[PDB]
């Protein structure tokens, strides 16, 4: 995250980190708890190797340097990308991990309402985005979860700004005129959330951009609500 702060405790209990234990164990990407046993994610942050083994999912966490060999964790049941995900194109950039045990809903770890494929995000004018992902470009991953508001803006807007055709009816953006707040490598996947009468919606999942925090250049989010047909099926009881 560009130009964002510093969160609290229990302020994003849905956020959680996407780790891979190599050598040194890594964070890669946020994801969201959507429910016990699930994660909504980016599809890309798995284009590296298929092994599900490796990765390790931390929810209830704020600081990176926290974790220990104590610290509890999640682990890897299923990966589910949208059969439309292509590594080489930007669309349908989502993908759901059931989680091999269900998570009890805390203070500190608790899911993300989803959206209704309809409704609107015209409600709302500036959103949440947040993440351990870099604070500038070419920067580093950050040890403590940030936060950072940011103004959504139209398609049609956001299209002015990328090439053609890259910004579809399943996208959503979000940015400054001037640029200096926006997610960056390492917060894809993570939520993009709005607060209207006092609740919060799922609104996007952060996914790609030119850089980060340029000037007319609105980060590139998964739109949520037009992917809700498919996460209740893939989600839907055994």
């Amino acid at each position: 995250i560009v130009g964002g702060t510093e969160s609290s405790w229990g302020e994003w209990p849905w956020q959680v980190s996407l780790q891979v234990k190599l050598t040194a164990q890594r964070h890669l990407c946020g994801g969201s708890l959507i429910g016990h046993q699930w994660v909504l994610t980016a599809a890309h942050c798995f284009d590296g190797l298929p092994l599900q083994d490796v990765w390790r999912i931390y929810s209830g966490i704020l600081e990176l340097s926290d974790i220990t060999k104590d610290t509890p964790f999640s682990q890897i049941k299923e990966i589910i990308i949208h059969q439309n995900y292509k590594v080489s194109e930007g669309n349908h950039d989502i993908a759901l991990i059931k989680l091999q045990a269900p998570l009890e809903y805390t203070e500190f770890q608790k899911p993300i309402s989803l959206p209704s494929k309809g409704d609107t995000s015209t409600i709302y004018t500036n959103c949440w985005v947040t993440g351990w992902g870099f604070s500038k470009e070419k920067g580093e991953i950050q040890n403590i979860l940030q936060k950072v508001n940011i103004p959504l803006v139209t398609n049609e807007e956001c299209q002015k700004r990328y090439q053609d055709y890259k910004i579809t009816q399943r996208m959503v953006c979000a940015g400054y005129k001037e640029g200096g707040k926006d997610a960056c490598k390492g917060d894809s996947g993570g939520p993009l959330v709005c607060k209207h009468n006092g609740m919060w919606r799922l609104v996007g999942i952060t996914s790609w951009g030119e850089g980060c925090a340029r000037r007319e250049q609105p980060g590139v989010y998964t739109k949520v609500a037009e992917y809700m047909d498919w996460i209740l099926e893939k989600t839907q009881s055994s």
